């Protein structure tokens, strides 16, 4: 069964939590966290081909619409889900008030980012991660192929259908393998939370426990208040959605890599019957743009620091968190650290840099339990993609 | 229309030239030169696949000849076109005499095994070579693959011949698809172009005065006379209509001028070779090769710079052994890469050949004057570097 | 003919040996060793595709067995071949006793991996990366996984799935095939390539094989010869395969491996000898690349006979007892040692700190620098046996399945 995951997740959360309370953070890290990393190694392996392949073959569907409309749909969808997510985490940090005790001890060109979506060598872009420029190209290829196939010349249309196939052969094959790599997941998962529990979990106490609640409640309320709602309204069964997306949420949670989860996310989109036309473009894009769980986490962390330091958090202009949280979320990468790291950009937005070494002394507190906040946050980052995809998949 | 390029090129050259006279070199650079770079990003994207694919499928044609003869032809073609080009630039710099005023201010200054270059043509990992630019080793391998494919298809075993034809197809699928795209990316060209000369005009253009204007003339007149005196002529004699050639190569010459990347123009140069009906067997090998070997417009620029410096410093430019420019210019040209600066950079090698290095900090004070308007000289020089590939390809395409 | 190789190897060994006795180590290196390197460049070129392709198509054959059994077989084969090889080189260095004269001159001086963070590295994180940056091993791991997913994709109820899948599998074979076509052409260069390659090593390190260095060399090559006759010829004979047909077939791989000293660079030529002696891509296209970095038999001997050379010149008792700890670590070091044309030297260090005599104690570091003075001589021999052991094992296991 795939409750062997929950058997691993629960057993591991427990076995983990215990062993780290007894100073064996290092019996774990040296002994258990390779099996958790192995699992990840595998899932990374599949991300590059599965993404490329499935997007070329996902330029099956209509050039100007689908893509055009679907992009714009999903983009618009993504923005509002994220712009909401922070506001929800603002409200969570006005509710829980994480910062009384005084912070104890002390001690990119934007444009030259947009241009970087258009690769300069697509084999480069392939061989060095780089989902986003890959996406951009994989699309352009898959479209040129469509047009090649409706050529009058039938040597053109011969080879073109040829190519398009092998590419699908691959995309398909990746999907075949994401099934096998899921067998490891119970062990993979067990080992992964075993670590984070026996490590940062035995540190979630006092005001750190306070902030953690303010996050995860916010994350829960993102789902029920936004996803379940937006699903319900759009006529899709929320509860069927969860049942199907169980596998991606668990990987995303446990891995904390949105980008690492992508194959498993994409195979959940396949096996809930959406078109490669949609999912194979919305998913990778969203996998780095729709960080809903980050925008909450960042909105609730800006507050945590500005409370321990005791600014008024502008009773007025804290929309400039909301704004910058969005912006930072969009920027934050899909690796299992960067929301912390990027939180900085929404901090210098509220005017409290990691230079004023009390700020830097709270932020370092936060960072002490990031991988805890990460799991939750990540899982919601991914879910937001599936929701959005699914919603837009039903609109088209 | 593709006169929207000329509408962009002329509007941009003007809008540019003006704004840079009014100290807005930075309103441009921050606001207009991304659109120009976007265009380039795109064209870079295509170069790697288009080059690889088209050459494997361009090992359609006859193994020993075609390739063999065509290589040798185009190589021989390339050498003499370049060896001429410098001599034409020598004559331009004896004509215009760019160096009376003494290289005034001093102080603002500047800092390969040959064999371990030839060996570097044979790649050690063809996916490496692919994923890291590297046209030349790619070419080498793409050929070798394209040939092994031909031979695989005439195998007695028909599972061998099944899969082989299969592979060769998808590869063509791609090569084809790239060509489809170089058509789309051409749509951007008018904006792309407008922005790209908007920059160079509003930047180094408002600096082309006095003896800098003098050297520019002696280059561009030399570049014009490379066309009329060598291309138009070598085209006419070989029976191809010059004026149909220019009409067809209007797109590659405009990209190359505006981009200044020989190598970045390659897809558009290769889709001009296709749509003037030459064989992938020829063009998909002569074009990439020449795109980094047949720098004619460089060898002129370098011959006419060596003279500009040795005039401002006032050496006799050896009344006798300035053939050692001619020789080294060739050698430098061959070497100079297809990126949008290196003719300047490489000019150094022909300077230390005439015996005046960038150490003697008056030399390095002229050479830094030159470098002040290089992108002006680059547009010109680059366009001629590409044209010379088309000319030679076309000429040799007609001989075979 | 392919005796134009032997005509080049012999002419070159001679022309080389002579010119380096007359201080023209640099007339050679500047003039002859490019043609030797060109040859290598080419063979490198083919390695990546040939390996990848042939393994995906090599996941023709049965998923659970073949692979399963063949792996375990070849793995088990490999261990014992190597574990023997050192013991043979132990015995060679008890026989020839290379270390009387005290390590003269001190002051040559060199400096001094997480295992688990090696195993994890076999599973690539981006297969295009792995491909584009050498990295045979993770490539293997993935190429298999691909080739198997392909097999299963082809027996799908959906026949659009089974359409494109067979499509893909074909082009991949188109390539594999095409590489093999080319390893034939690149063999044409071999006589020149070979001539130039030994021309170098002879006119360079060969005019240095004198005295105790000649002593150790003998103790190596005799050990290497006796690895063949005593182990290969034997294990071949017993398994019913004709040794002398095997040698006839593997003549081309052995000569490249010897002359190139790159086990990994020889791989196309080795893999095309496996093809043209009629083994399945199912076997050879997995056992050959794996072994090309794991089955270093000629290394484990060289390393066992080098530990002894140094421990003799320094005069330790070489533990009359626990020198099995060489045997053990030599295996481990052999397994680790890469297929590039130096690393047995470099890795010998790990079996030295195992016997407790590091390159810090600068007389150790003054012997090890003597060894290294003639490594490329020991390398040719050692390497060729590293490859042979792959063919032997492949062939043996190829006949078992
Ligand atoms: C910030 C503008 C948002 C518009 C959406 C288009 C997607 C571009 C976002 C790029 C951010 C990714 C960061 C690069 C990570 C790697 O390196
Ligand atoms: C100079 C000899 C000419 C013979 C023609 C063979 C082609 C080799 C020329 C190589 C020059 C290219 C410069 C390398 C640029 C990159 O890096
Ligand atoms: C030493 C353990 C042996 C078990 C066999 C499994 C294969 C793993 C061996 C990895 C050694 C290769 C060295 C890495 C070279 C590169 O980098
Ligand atoms: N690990 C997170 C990123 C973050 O920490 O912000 C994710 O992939 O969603
Ligand atoms: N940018 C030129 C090189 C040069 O300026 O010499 C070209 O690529 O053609
Ligand atoms: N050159 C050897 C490695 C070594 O010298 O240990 C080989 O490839 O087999
Ligand atoms: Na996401
Ligand atoms: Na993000
Ligand atoms: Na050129
Ligand atoms: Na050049
Ligand atoms: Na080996
Ligand atoms: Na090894």
């Amino acid at each position: 069964v795939l409750q062997k995951i929950l058997i691993g997740l629960i057993l591991g959360a427990i076995v983990g939590l215990i062993l780290g309370h007894y100073g064996y953070a290092h019996a774990v890290h040296t002994y258990v966290k390779p099996f958790g990393d192995l699992f990840v190694r595998l899932l990374k392996m599949l991300v590059m081909p599965i993404v490329f392949a499935s997007l070329v073959v996902g330029a099956a569907s209509i050039s100007p619409a689908r893509l055009g409309r679907v992009g714009v749909k999903i983009v618009v969808y993504y923005l509002l889900t994220s712009a909401f997510a922070v506001t929800l985490g603002i409200i969570m940090a006005r509710l829980f008030n994480p910062g009384a005790g005084i912070h104890l001890a002390v001690g990119p060109p934007l444009v030259h980012i947009l241009l970087d979506i258009v690769p300069t060598n697509p084999f480069g872009a392939l061989a060095n991660g780089q989902v986003l420029p890959t996406i951009f190209f994989a699309i352009i290829l898959g479209i040129a192929i469509t047009y090649l196939m409706n050529s009058e010349n039938e040597k053109v249309r011969k080879s073109a259908e040829t190519l398009l196939d092998a590419i699908n052969g691959l995309a398909e094959a990746m999907y075949k393998i994401v099934n096998g790599v899921m067998q490891y997941a119970p062990i993979g998962v067990f080992a992964l939370i075993a670590y984070v529990m026996a490590e940062q979990g035995v540190h979630v106490v006092g005001e750190l426990a306070k902030v953690t609640a303010a996050v995860y409640v916010g994350l829960t309320l993102q789902i029920l208040l936004v996803y379940f709602v937006l699903l319900k309204i759009y006529g899709i069964d929320p509860i069927s959605f969860i049942k199907h997306a169980k596998d991606a949420m668990l990987t995303a949670f446990v891995t904390r890599s949105s980008s690492g989860t992508l194959p498993v996310t994409m195979r959940v989109a396949k096996e809930m019957g959406i078109s490669e036309g949609i999912y194979s473009f919305t998913l990778p894009l969203g996998a780095t743009i729709n960080m809903d769980g980050t925008a909450l986490y960042q909105g609730v962390c800006t507050f945590f620091i500005a409370n321990a330091l005791g600014s008024h958090l502008t009773v007025g202009q804290q929309l400039t968190i909301v704004l910058t949280a969005v912006l930072a979320s969009i920027g934050t990468a899909g690796v299992p650290g960067a929301g912390a790291i990027m939180l900085a950009m929404v901090l210098h937005s509220v005017g409290l840099p990691l230079t004023d070494p009390n700020v830097a002394a709270a932020y370092a507190m936060i960072l002490g339990i990031d991988a805890i906040l990460d799991m939750g946050r990540t899982m919601v980052n991914v879910t937001g993609d599936l929701t959005g995809t699914a919603i837009v998949a039903k609109t088209e």
